């Protein structure tokens, strides 16, 4: 028998670069999040918290667009910053800062 977990196979080549702000809380079975931080080629997942779902992935400093998918279908949030992409289909919108200059050293 055996529980838990020792290594990992996921890697973090990219360079260094800010957690991002993601909140989910509806009651699905599964949540993912995907935007062009990764050319929606490949899906995030969502850390379960006890409160709600969350997500953290160092994303470069700029704007970027992201996408809920629950209950196996792409959703997103009216109270977020959602935008109708040129595919008329509706995406998330996320901005992240640097920490250069936010800092006095």
């Amino acid at each position: 028998g055996a529980m838990g977990i020792r290594n990992s196979d996921s890697v973090k080549p990219t360079q260094q670069a800010r957690p991002t702000v993601i909140r989910w809380s509806e009651g699905g079975k599964e949540v993912f999040i995907s935007g062009s931080f990764n050319n929606w080629s490949t899906k995030i997942p969502l850390i379960k918290s006890h409160n709600d779902f969350v997500a953290i992935l160092d994303l470069p400093e700029g704007e970027h667009q992201y996408k809920f998918f629950v209950d196996g279908q792409w959703v997103h949030d009216p109270s977020e910053p959602v935008v109708t992409s040129q595919l008329g289909t509706i995406n998330n919108l996320i901005h992240v800062k640097k920490s250069d200059f936010e800092v006095f050293d």
